[PDB]
């Protein structure tokens, strides 16, 4: 054992720089962003307005954060205030993110770092149809609020898994299906693109 | 690169003093502030309180923030809690404002800064006729809490883009027109006059 | 001679925040205001009232003073570098709600001026709310910990309208805002403590 | 002045360590805990819960935050983060203690500290009877969460006020009476005694 | 030898609250369970119930033991000085309100007891709550981000009544608590992740 766990914390946390965006040969940190949809637990179709928890599924490098592995643990999990983190924000959310699990990431001796937090947010989107067999289709968009694409990039994550695994048995909906749209944004607000993740959420009440 | 992102973020956070107001040649910092509405949330004509979004676009110049940027980044993002910001209230808020995105603002390498927050909060406003075809127009003034004219002046951004850009179209309502004015009022409480921009929100309910 | 970069390092450097600033052995005199800016919330059966208000709130801390002949005579600071006065309402049923960026002003020769606006509700005579005469609603404020002589807490001038700052939007309306100044001894300690009682007379508009 | 109040909350600020129970002689501190009740906000029979406003009158010594007043005054007020405080916990409050005043402490020269917060806080207990001359009795058991009964002990105080000396003319409800009696329990998850205070609050609406 | 003084010191100065207590590389032991104290709302359309519970979490970190043989044997310490498991329940949809001081005891072999009084939210199996069979709510708490070789979750052997500490005073009574121990490999993740599985059969009164 080369480093132990301990020497690995101490020096992430005396050297990872949170406030610096760990960018590469000037190209943008591929963050890769992922929902898990966990509950429904309200739905207003009057006011168009859902109340959803979901694991935010969040990876990037960071290579500052890299060890050598070869006689040590390859992974550890580190407190996200010692962690450059992706300043992504959901556009459609109308309440904070309430983040309910432990503010822990799991940081990879190759700089990779998994994070994900679950959330229960409030969104606005579009609730009609929620109570028919087609169910209603709610967008989610997801980017960062402050690094336009040379500095963020932002992709939908790998396909392996059905979009049911995790969801609660008990709510009173059910997801129909889930897909991750990829957009590059230029606003009028903004010279420069703004990427995000457009997930749609199709559900419906149950019978 | 001769500063590369590391160093500006070093440099800013270093250097930078959020005590202090940038004010430069004894002349006004000079602020300016521009709302842009994205939902009405909730309103209530009895009672003449709105729950609205917007984001509180502020910019304004921080001398102390520059640096050389011919062969370096010339923009980062930074931690508002490393810079000055602009102490801003709006007067006729009912709620404390809820920011429901991540607290960094754009630092360009002249100094200038890009604050813009996403806030949910309530306002104490005029929401008659609000289900009529001429609708309800809500004001909202924003000002410095504690900072004089000689010391802060608030401004209006240059109007650009539709009321509507960023609104939700989920929305219960819709909005009619919004403008955005300057005003400079001597109050009884104190001595000097203070700054604020009034913004009307002319909005209808949906038919 | 100084910058406001220098009057606001030195006050942050030797500004001790849990120091009271008494002087001479005499109580600091703070001077308490409410400012009410709306009535949000009425309950007639619980006698509970939900208010919007400014904290005018003045005291002297001459530990704060600088020489401005060729200085800047006023900067804002946050209360965090301050001593502020442990004011609370005794009949306040919620936590102050701080609505507004904390800080405050402080002059040259050592004037803090604090007035936060708060969000809080009280218990207090709600009854006759809906009637011509209004409601009034006493509201006391005082020093939690300091008695008379380390606090005295004193109403500051009234001298404008009473309705100046509230909301025309409210579905009340006051009547009469009058601040006074009560020297109360308790079971509790056999000392006193001062408090500025505000009667909020108030009425549902018609 | 020998020692001004600036020197004697220096001294305690530099050498109060508030994670050290001020234990003497290996005897526990004697911890006195009173509540006067303010006012009963809410109640609800069917529910057995209670939302009440109490002054959680807490006196201990700490004599490590003793100084010689013979020429200096002989108490300051001392924020609670400079100090250590007991652990009291209510045992069946069904809510966070909501501290309603300034966090502050008043210490007297010979180390005798008076902690006095006003609470609004919820709590199971019951509730039947509340509308009869008889009225409900609710009981709140206050207590240590850590320390056993060699370590703190916990005991009533003297009836010099009235039950409702404090207690609000403009509530709903009327104090009968109030009475505050000493338990000490040894549970079946720890071997040792935890002593509580136990209050029983007689009390109902007002005809 | 050491008073609590030298005790708490030697901790706050060395205890890295960051770094998980793993020995020879085994998994830290945490045992997990949950005394339930209130079931404060019930919904049966929604599935969702809030619940008071204590979340008894006991752990082994040996760095810091400490030579009490002539010194107290136990001390209390603020979680924030020690490193304590990242714990979560799955199926919780509101953050752990935590009612208690945030303190552990630590003994000086090493043994972490915390036990915060937790008020949560939980998505469950709410129907047949007004029947005599009752509801079977089911929460299951692991680690977050440690997987079975760095924490291994177990279930605490406890001779003490599943009602030894639940309010007389809730609408609801307990039948029966389980707890079960489970270990599950997700699609996202290489790993095995291990819980409790806390099964809690309750009904409404009679
Ligand atoms: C990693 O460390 C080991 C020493 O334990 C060494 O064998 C190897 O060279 C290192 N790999 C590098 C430097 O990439
Ligand atoms: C910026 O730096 C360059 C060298 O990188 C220098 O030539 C130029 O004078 C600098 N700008 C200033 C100090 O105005
Ligand atoms: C303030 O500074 C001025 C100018 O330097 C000086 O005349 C005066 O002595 C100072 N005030 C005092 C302490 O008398
Ligand atoms: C307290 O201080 C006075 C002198 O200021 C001294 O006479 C006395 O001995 C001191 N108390 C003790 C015994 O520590
Ligand atoms: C604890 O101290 C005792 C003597 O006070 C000693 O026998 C022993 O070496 C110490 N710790 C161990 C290794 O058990
Ligand atoms: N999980
Ligand atoms: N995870």
């Amino acid at each position: 054992v080369e480093f132990d766990r301990a020497d690995i914390l101490y020096n992430i946390r005396q050297t990872s720089r949170p406030d610096v965006i760990p960018t590469q040969r000037d190209r943008p940190v591929a963050v890769s962003v992922s929902l898990k949809f966990i509950n429904i637990l309200e739905v207003n179709e009057i006011t168009n307005e859902v109340d959803v928890v979901f694991w935010q599924q969040t990876t990037w490098s960071d290579r500052t954060l890299a060890w050598n592995s070869s006689h040590s643990p390859d992974q550890v999990s580190v407190p996200i205030s010692s962690l450059w983190v992706p300043d992504l924000a959901a556009y459609n959310a109308i309440s904070k993110p309430e983040v309910l699990t432990p503010q822990l990431a799991r940081v990879v001796s190759d700089g990779e770092v998994l994070y994900m937090p679950s959330i229960r947010q409030r969104f606005s989107c579009d609730v009609s149809g929620v109570d028919t067999e087609s169910g209603a289709t709610c967008r989610i968009k997801i980017g960062s609020w402050t690094h336009h694409s040379r500095e963020i990039s932002v992709d939908p994550t790998t396909e392996n898994s059905d979009d049911s695994e995790y969801f609660s048995q008990y709510s009173r909906f059910e997801i129909l299906d889930v897909t991750q749209k990829k957009n590059s944004v230029t606003y009028s607000c903004c010279p420069e693109a703004y990427e995000d993740v457009e997930v749609s959420l199709n559900f419906r009440k149950k019978g």
